[PDB]
């Protein structure tokens, strides 16, 4: 089907037979977007493999795949016991996880969480602490990691640990065990998919529900939700705030130290909402403009999901192009807030973008680092507030500087994650 | 998925691991189902493989399954460029499909190609003529094979062959080349369906196409029709007109040389309708009241498509039981149409089940040799007309009987085609 975009005219790389365009990865997802929106312009097809994808990165289109036609036509992401999980779930089955989660994720049960959340950013500083006093630079993905794998246990499930200081707590261990070439190999090579995570995991989980069937667990017992229909949310929910929390956590902490000035002028923001080390809550958080302005910044550099998929179900033409069924409409996020045509020096960390004075010339479909429309990220909320709650904390106690080891510029992975290439390393000054 | 049944209180035979139930299939699919209304009686549940299946055999819940709600939960059989043909096609491009279809298989355009079928009637004679002047049993697959070959073509392309006597017209050969060890592999292992007729074949035909899109493929010329759409509803068209006509006369012929009163009482309503070898017209064959009850009857012991299939695209509860999404429903047609609940001396051949007086006493949802709602069988009119064309022109000019040779009783091929274990043979003597 490699003379698919051909015969619709839609410009786009020259698809190898087999392989499609993957041999384009090789720069990473993300250049090749972008190197893609450079030459083709606005529309552009290629090929995972065999799967035809369209690249669109007008703003009217993307409200049309995103909203308006969601429920009609781009209702899914391509599937490439976990067809359970909400994010791989489809249509029908889609909306009734989606419609028992949607309270789960409310602006109400975030404000519950928040003195639970809270605590771990005081186990964050004394680990931070530790490091600093001995007077030397930090692996931000360690103590990080340690406090969003620590924070995503006590909200999905109730236990109190501290994996930095806690090695192998046995639902500590159990979590680590999480995990690309099969990525590649699947992108052109999907159909292997019908052949083939260790059982030895869904089960500590599946009976760990007990302890539970007798946390997001209980709200989202509060159809039937099949305890497997909740493992598998569990399991999502896992992963999303690990590998992102810490990630972006690692990507401000890099934009933080590199610009002092921000640094600073985000403490100044939480010492006079927060004075004397102030415990951060709530409404508090809500109240911190010019963080969320550095944490809307990082995210348009760094949207971690990097791109936004949809499956067209049933042959249609939104707003002048004809798309076919089984074609993957992709928004390529990154590429987007990267994009001169809709960004001032794109490459420059500017929070200043989201003021409230320059915040409404910016178009929602444009910066979409959560996505848009029914489909969009449920736990945008609940991460946000992850994230600055972690903030607050450290920046009420520390300020962040690069060392030797800073690899500045920061390099980004080459691979399907969007991480940096190495480690962000910064030294850690007790204020 | 094994345990999916089970945990449905639906009663079944007991799946072995990936297999499933296929180590039943020894016996043959309708061997099958008729032990397995036996003893589950009217819903079961068996596995092709990891396959969930239901079985069903409620009027009620068989019209709610291919009447009431086809369009909104069961709209596709299982999938198991093909894509394109009406039988696979899906949803939205099913019905698309269809509605393009739909007027190629009026009442109305049968009635103009009923002299252009007749001709092979004639044709028939001729060949029938040659062996019976030997004095000889004939193989009847041989000569309905041809028939129906010859009847297709031109029906399908407007090509005025003679596959008995024109050994390698060069449309003919190729015709022939159609071609189960696959099916049981892919029921038990379709997980390997994304991994895989000849490329030469559909060329010929893709090509071919060119000397019309300069017969069927014109009424269907009469979304665009893509030309390899077209070829799709081509092949789709040949295979049914092909295997099923010849197996339909073949078991046909057999009930009527094995029931001479049927026969001779046959031959006097077309010697009443059709006097001294008229030559049988549209308006004509309708009149044949018991010629149409011969075929339905012979239909009725042979519905050589077995089994009815429907997806279930989302979880609904028909009737009162609970369907989750992706059980393939399954109505056995077969084993109903053999149920001594709805039909005296099932095993017995008695055309006047279908008098005038008896067949208002007839469930449409129990006998379904063509199916039923929107989903049924599109060429039926066709199939009907093509086989009592067939049968007027034949037993106008012969009378058949059994032989040393001729199997009696029938006894049906193991495999996954309902056609004769052993070729019928019969005895062909001039009237
Ligand atoms: C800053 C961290 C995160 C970012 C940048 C992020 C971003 C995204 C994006 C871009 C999407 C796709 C939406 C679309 O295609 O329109 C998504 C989907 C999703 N996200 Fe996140 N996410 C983050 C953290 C989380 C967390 C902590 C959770 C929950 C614990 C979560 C739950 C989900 C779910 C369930 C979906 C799928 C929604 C659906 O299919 O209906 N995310 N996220
Ligand atoms: C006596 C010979 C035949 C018999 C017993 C027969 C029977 C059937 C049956 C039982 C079905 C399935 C319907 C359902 O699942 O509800 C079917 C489908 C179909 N049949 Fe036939 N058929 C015969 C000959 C033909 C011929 C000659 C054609 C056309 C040339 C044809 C075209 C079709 C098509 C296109 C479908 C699929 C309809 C759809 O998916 O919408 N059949 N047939």
């Amino acid at each position: 089907s490699h003379g698919l975009f051909k015969k619709l005219g839609i410009p786009g790389p020259t698809p190898l037979p087999f392989l499609g365009n993957i041999l384009s990865y090789h720069k990473g997802f993300c250049m090749f977007d972008m190197e893609c929106h450079k030459k083709y312009g606005k529309v552009w097809g290629f090929y995972d493999g065999q799967q035809p994808v369209l690249a669109i990165t007008d703003p009217d289109m993307i409200k049309t795949v995103l909203v308006k036609e969601c429920y009609s036509v781009f209702t899914n992401r391509r599937p490439f016991f976990m067809k359970s999980a909400i994010s791989i779930a489809e249509d029908e089955e889609w909306k009734r996880l989606r419609s028992l989660l949607s309270p789960t994720f409310t602006s109400g049960k975030l404000k519950e969480m928040v003195p639970i959340i809270a605590q771990y950013g005081d186990v964050l500083v004394r680990n931070l602490r530790r490091e600093a006093e001995t007077g030397k630079p930090v692996t931000l993905k360690d103590v990080f990691g340690a406090y969003s794998m620590d924070v995503i246990t006590s909200t999905s499930f109730g236990v109190n640990i501290d994996s930095l200081n806690n090695p192998q707590d046995p639902f500590v261990e159990n979590t680590k065990k999480l995990l690309d070439p099969f990525f590649l190999s699947i992108t052109v090579f999907p159909f292997l998919i019908p052949i083939l995570f260790p059982r030895e995991v869904t089960n500590f989980l599946r009976k760990s529900v007990k302890r539970m069937k007798e946390d997001f667990l209980q709200l989202m017992i509060d159809k039937a939700l099949s305890d497997l229909e909740l493992v598998a949310q569990s399991i999502i929910f896992i992963f999303a705030g690990y590998e992102t929390t810490s990630s972006v956590l690692s990507f401000i902490m890099y934009e933080l130290a590199t610009h002092p000035d921000v640094q600073q002028k985000l403490q100044e923001e939480i010492d006079a909402v927060l004075p004397n080390k102030a415990p951060p809550t709530y409404d508090t958080v809500l109240q911190m403009e010019y963080l969320d302005m550095v944490v809307n910044e990082t995210l348009r550099l760094f949207p971690i999901a990097m791109r936004l998929e949809r499956v067209c179900k049933k042959d249609v033409e939104i707003n002048g192009m004809f798309i076919p069924k089984g074609v993957v409409v992709m928004i390529p996020s990154y590429a987007l807030h990267r994009d001169p045509k809709y960004w001032t020096e794109p490459e420059k960390f500017l929070p200043e973008r989201f003021s409230k004075k320059n915040k409404d010339n910016i178009d929602p479909y444009i910066y979409t680092p959560f996505g848009s429309g029914p489909r969009n990220c449920i736990g945008m909320r609940f991460a946000l507030m992850n994230m600055k709650l972690a903030l607050i904390r450290v920046l009420q106690n520390f300020s962040f500087k690069p060392c030797k080891e800073t690899q500045i510029p920061l390099k980004l992975s080459l691979g399907g994650l969007l991480q940096p290439e190495k480690p962000v390393v910064l030294k850690v000054e007790s204020r």
